[PDB]
C-alpha cells in the first residue's frame, strides 16, 4: 500500500501500538481545547453535517464520528488501525448508533469505502503540526472526496519565531560535560564529549515557555487541505525573514501550529500557540549550533527545511544568518525522538 | 536464526537496541552512584577473581565494567555489545590506553564468535523486577564460553515479594479507570467502556518507591543461581505464602531484588529494596483490581507465575488467597508497561 | 377521611410522632439559640401583630413560640400538637401561670376542630432542604382558620441551590460502594450488586457543612410565599436553574439551604441556615452526581431539581444537569427522607 | 400469621426497610468476628451440612447460606422478609448455585417450604440477645426441622453484671438539668425536668467499657435453641444473687451474650463479652433509678423481668436490694430505643 511503502514496519508496530491504549485516547479527550473545540466546530456547522456522509480518519474511540452523529450525519464510516477499532465499535452499538456509524478496522490506505463522501474529519496533527506523517494520510483520504466536498480542519498552519533562551543552550553543554572528566571511577571519559554533545543538539525540545521569549513575530507556512496533494508534504520547505522586535542572542526556533474548519456557517481555529492555553501537543523547539547576535529592526532569514523519512518523521534542517552582519549558524535535528522537558 | 532472533519481535529489538545507543542513557546508569560504586567494590575488592584472568563483559555499553576489569589486573576482556555504542566503548579503550586488555566485539552474544574460553562473566543484565528486558537469558547463555569452574559476576539474583497495604495508590489508579464510566461525555456514554479501563489500568505494575511501614507481612524470597541456572529455566513460578503481621486491606504485591557477586576474597551485594538507598531500579508494586482484608496471624498464599514473551519482557499472573476466609484475588500485568509515578 | 391520613403512610406518621415525643429531641430544637433566639426577635419585635390577637401555633412541641407570642401580648393562643410533647407542653402553660391565654390543643391540625378563626399563624415547618417531612403542607392547610386579614410567620421561604466540587466527600461515598465490587468477599462474588450499591450510597443526600469556597456559581433561588401558595402546590415543586460558572473544575453535585423571612407590620426579620451564617441544627444538604460533570469558567450548568412528594412525609427528588457548551448531561435521584449524617 | 399477630404493623414496616438496605447488610458482614466466627462455625463442622438440607432464616444478602454451600450443603432454602431477597437472588445466579439455593422471598411464618430440613442457621441476635424478637422466628423455623435436627447456633447466654460508673449516672442529670432553669427565653422550664430524667433513664445504653467497672462475676441465663419454643421468650425472668467483689455504688446492671455452635466435629462460640474484640451488638448498660452501696462480700440479689411486646422488642423491669441492708432500688427501660453512646 500506499503506507507499507512510506514507512518502516518496526516504526509502525510501535506507533498503533501506542494509539491501542485506552489511557492514550483518554489524555487526548481530556484536552479540554483540543475536544471542546472539534465539538464546536461541527455542531455550530450543523449544516456541513446534516444528513450528509462523513468519513473520520483515524476515529480512535469514535468521539469525533459521534460529534457529526450530534450533528445530524446520514452515515458515517469511521477508520482506525490501531485495535482502538474495538473499543469504538463497543460505543457505537452502547450508543444505539449501529445505523448511522459504521466503524471500519484498517489503514485508509488500504481499507474499502464503498462511497464518495460530503466531508473528511480528522485529528492527524503531530508535534510541529507535520511529526507522524498522518496528514499524508488525511490528504490521501480526498481520494473518497466528493468534488466541491469539504475537510475538517481546511487548513493548517505552522508558526516559526525566534527565541532566546541562555538557560536552554548552557544546559546542554553542562549534561554533556559528565562525560568531561579525567577520572569518572578512574576511567577518562572525556574523548566523548563531543559525541554527547551532538546527541543532545539533534533533539528538537517539546515544551513550553513565556511568550516573553520571543524575539519577533512568528512566519505562517499554511497548507489548504482542501488543494494539496499528499506529495506535498515529502519535503517542506519554509522560508523565512523576521523582523526583529528585541536585541539579544537567538538560540533556536520555536514552532506551534494552528488549524482552521472552515464551515458554511463559520469559521473556528484551533490554536496551539504559546499565548494560548496548553495543549497536548505544547511547542517545539530546535537549537542552532551557535546562537546569533541580533538586534531590534535587524532581519534574520533562512529556510527550515523538512525532509519526511520513514519513521513516521522528519529531518529538520535549519539555517540562518543575521543578514546585517552575516552571521550564521545551523542544525540538523531528529523530529522522531524529541526531549520532553516539561 | 540465532537464540535471540527467535524469541524476539523484530520491533521490539529495533526500540531496545536504539534506547541503548544514546549516551544520555549509558550516563544515567553511570550516575546511579550505587550501582556503579558497589559494582567496582565487587570488582576490586575480589581482584584475585580478575588478576591475570580471561573475562567476558556482556552487554559492555560504555565499557566502564570492563575498565574495572582492567583495573583489578584482568589480562583480557572481551566486551561484547550489540547497540551503536560499541563504537564509543572502542573511543574510551583507545583514549584510555587499554587496546592491549579491552576488545570490543560488535553484535548479540548469542552471535558472535570468541578467540577464547573465559574465566569469568560480568555483566549487568538485571531490569526492573530484575527479570524485565530478558537480558537474564543472554547473560546465561555467554556460559557456552565460560571455563568449566568459571564464575559470573553477579553470581546468584534474590527476587522478594511481599504484600503492600497503600489506598492512595489504589484510588488514584482507580481514579484514572472512572473517566471510562462516565455516561455523557460532550454527549457520549463511555460507561461500556469501563471494565476494559480498570483491566488496562491495573495491569499496569507501578515503578516508584515507598516507605517500609506499608508493608503488611515479612517478604518472600526467590533465589536464581547463575552459575546453575539454563536460560530456558521462560515459565517461572513463584509460590508465597506470608505470615501477616498486620490487620488492614492488602492493595497488592510489592516486589524488588538483591543480587550478590559470590567473590574468593567477600561476598558484595548489591540490593533494590525500599529498607536501603534509592536506584534506578526503584521498586514495583502490583497491584489488585479488588483488595484483601486480612488480620495479624493469618496467612496469604498463592502464586506469582513469570511468562517471558517475545517483546523482552514477562506476562504476570498473581493469584492470593486468605487462607483463614477463602477471600481470592487473581490479578494479570504487562510487565512491558509500566507506570512510573 | 383526613387530609393527613390521606397523604401519609401510617408507618411513616408513627415513627414521625414518636421521634417528637422525646423530651431529648425539643431540648435540641430549643438549644439551637440562631433558631430560637431568632424566633423570639421575629414576634417580640413585631409585637404589634399579636397584641390582643387571636394566635395559631402549629406543631408546637413543648409550647416556645407560644409563649413567646404570649410575651408579645397575644389575647389567645391555640397551640395543636399532634406528638404526646402535647402533654408536656400543658404541664408547661399551668406552671408559668398561662392558663387564661395558651389553649393546648392535641391532635393533627387536619383533624383537631379550632373554636374560633385566628389573626396569625405561627410554625417552625422546615424540614432538611426546607421541604422534608411535608410539614408546610400541614402549615398552608391550616389557613383554613386564617382571617382573610392574617398573616403567616414565617411569611415566605427561600430555598438556595450552587453547584459545589468536593472530591474527597465524592471518593468517601464511592468508597463505602467499592465494597460491593469484590469478586471474593470470604469466597462469595459481590460483584453483580455493585450497580445497586452506587445507586444506593448516591441516593443519600448529604446533610452536613462546608467552606463557602466550595461553590463554584452564585446561588439560584426559589420562593414559596406562605400567604400565597396552597397545599396542593406542594406535590410536585420544579426548579429551573441556570448556573454562570465562577471557577473551572469538577461539579460534584447541588448544596442546598434554605432562609425564611418573618414580614412583621414593625420589621422583616430573617431566619438563615446559609454556610456563610452561624450553624443551625439544619446544617445544609448536598445531592452528589454519580457522575461529576467538568465545566470551565463561564460556561453555563444548566438543568432542574424535581422534587415529587411521597406517602413517608418527603420528596423524591430528581436532578438533571448539563453543561451547556458541551452537551456533557449528568442525571440523579434521590431520596429526601434519608439522609447521611455526616456533621 | 404468627408474625402479624405479635407485631404491630408500623413497627414491621420500619423493620424490614431498614434491612433492604445494602449498606446495612455491609455493616454486619464487615463485622469481622461475627461473620468469620459464622465461615469457621459452619466449615469446620462440615459433616453437619455435606449433602445436607439447610434452611437459613433472614438470610439477607444469602452469605450464610453461601457458607453453608462451601461446606457441601446440597440445597439450601434461603428466607428473607425485606426487599433484600432480590439482591440475593442475584447474587444466588451471579455465583452459579441456582440448583443449591432457593431464595423464598417472605417472612419465615409465612412462606412455605417444600420439604423438611436437617439444620436451621440464622444471625438472630438482637442488643442483649433478645431485641427485635428474631430468636421467636428462629424457634417458629423448628416446624421445618426434622427430628434430631440441629440448629446453628444451638444455645444463647446471656450475662448480667453490676457495674459501677459514676460519670455515665452522674451524666443522665447534666443533660436533664437543661430543664431546671427559670428563664430559658422568658419561659420556665423545671416543671419537665422530673418527666426529662425518666426519659433517660428509660433508654438502655448500647457502648463498651473497661472491664473493671465490673463489681461481680456474672450471672448466665441461658436458651436452648433445640428445646426451646416461641412462647417461652414472652415472659423472661432472670432471677440473679451478686456476691460482690468490689466495695462501691452500683449503678446498674451490663449486658452481654455468647452463642455456641455446637457441631459434630467441634463447639465454635461468638462472644459478644467485654474481654472480647468489639462486635457491633457492643454491649448493653441498664441504670437503677438509684445507686445501691455494696461491700465487698455482701449479696445483691434481685430479678431482672423482661416482657416482650409488639414493636419487636421488651420492656425491661430490673428490681435489685442489698441482702445485708435492705437498701433497693428499680427501674423500667424500653429496649426498643436505646441509647447508643459509643464514640
Ligand atoms: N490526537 C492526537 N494526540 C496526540 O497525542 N498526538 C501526538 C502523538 O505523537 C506521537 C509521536 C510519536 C509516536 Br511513535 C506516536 C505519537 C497526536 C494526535 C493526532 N493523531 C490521531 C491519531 C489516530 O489516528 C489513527 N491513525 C493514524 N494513521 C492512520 C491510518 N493511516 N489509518 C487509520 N488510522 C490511522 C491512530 O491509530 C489514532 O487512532
Ligand atoms: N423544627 C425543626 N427542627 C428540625 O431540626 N427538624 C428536623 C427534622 O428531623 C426529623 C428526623 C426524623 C423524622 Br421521622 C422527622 C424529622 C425539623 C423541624 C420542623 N419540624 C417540627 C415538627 C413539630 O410539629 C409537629 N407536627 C408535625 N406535623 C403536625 C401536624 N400535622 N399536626 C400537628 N403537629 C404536627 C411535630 O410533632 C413536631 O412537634
Ligand atoms: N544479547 C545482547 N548482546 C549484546 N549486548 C546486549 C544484549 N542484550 C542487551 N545488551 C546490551 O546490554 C546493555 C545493558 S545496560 C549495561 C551497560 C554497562 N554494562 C554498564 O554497566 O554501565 C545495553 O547496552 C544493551 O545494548
Ligand atoms: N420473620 C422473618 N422472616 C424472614 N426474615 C426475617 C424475619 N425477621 C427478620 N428477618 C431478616 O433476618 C435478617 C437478620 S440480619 C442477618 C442477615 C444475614 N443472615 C447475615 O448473617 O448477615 C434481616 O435481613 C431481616 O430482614
Amino acid at each position: 500500500s500506499v503506507f507499507s511503502e512510506r514507512t518502516e514496519e518496526s516504526s509502525a508496530v510501535q506507533y498503533f501500538q501506542f494509539y491501542g491504549y485506552l489511557s492514550q485516547q483518554q489524555n487526548m479527550m481530556q484536552d479540554y481545547v483540543r475536544t471542546g473545540t472539534y465539538q464546536r466546530a461541527i455542531l455550530q456547522n450543523h449544516t456541513d453535517f446534516k444528513d450528509k456522509i462523513v468519513l473520520d480518519v483515524g476515529c480512535g474511540s469514535g468521539i469525533l464520528s459521534f460529534f457529526a452523529a450530534q450533528a445530524g450525519a446520514r452515515k458515517i464510516y469511521a477508520v482506525e488501525a490501531s485495535t482502538m477499532a474495538q473499543h469504538a465499535e463497543v460505543l457505537v452499538k452502547s450508543n444505539n448508533l449501529t445505523d448511522r456509524i459504521v466503524v471500519i478496522p484498517g489503514k485508509v490506505e488500504e481499507v474499502s469505502l464503498p462511497e464518495q463522501v460530503d466531508i473528511i474529519i480528522s485529528e492527524p496533527m503531530g508535534y510541529m503540526l507535520f511529526n507522524e506523517r498522518m496528514l499524508e494520510s488525511y490528504l490521501h483520504a480526498k481520494k473518497y472526496l466528493k468534488p466541491s466536498g469539504n475537510m475538517f480542519p481546511t487548513i493548517g498552519d505552522v508558526h516559526l519565531a525566534p527565541f532566546t533562551d541562555e538557560q536552554l543552550y548552557m544546559e546542554q553543554f553542562t549534561k554533556a560535560n559528565f562525560w568531561y572528566q579525567p577520572s569518572f571511577h578512574g576511567v577518562d571519559l572525556s574523548a566523548l564529549r563531543g559525541a554527547a554533545v551532538d546527541e543532545y543538539f539533534r533533539q528538537p525540545v517539546v515544551d513550553t515557555f513565556d511568550i516573553r521569549i520571543l524575539m519577533a513575530k512568528s512566519v505562517k507556512y499554511t497548507v489548504n487541505f482542501l488543494e494539496a496533494k499528499e506529495g506535498d508534504l515529502h519535503r517542506i520547505e519554509i522560508p523565512f525573514k523576521f523582523h526583529m522586535l528585541h536585541s539579544g542572542l537567538v538560540h533556536g526556533l520555536a514552532f506551534w501550529f494552528d488549524v482552521a474548519f472552515i464551515g458554511s456557517i463559520m469559521t473556528v481555529w484551533l490554536s496551539t500557540a504559546p499565548t494560548e492555553p496548553l495543549t497536548h501537543w505544547y511547542q517545539v523547539r530546535c537549537l542552532f549550533q551557535s546562537p546569533l547576535f541580533a538586534k531590534a529592526g535587524d532581519t534574520l532569514s533562512g529556510t527550515c527545511l523538512l525532509i519526511a523519512n520513514k519513521r513516521q518523521s522528519y529531518d529538520i534542517s535549519i539555517v540562518a544568518q543575521v543578514d546585517q552582519t552575516g552571521s550564521k549558524s545551523s542544525n540538523l535535528l531528529d523530529l522522531k525522538n524529541p526531549f520532553f522537558r516539561y
